């Protein structure tokens, strides 16, 4: 069961970089 959780927890690291990635796109002007 932990095999699944260990696969999702690594996704979170991608989520943060995903949101901040677009944050600079908009903050660049508006």
């Amino acid at each position: 069961k932990k095999k699944l959780h260990f696969m999702y927890v690594l996704l979170l690291l991608f989520v943060l970089l995903f949101f901040v990635g677009c944050g600079v796109l908009l903050s660049k002007k508006k």
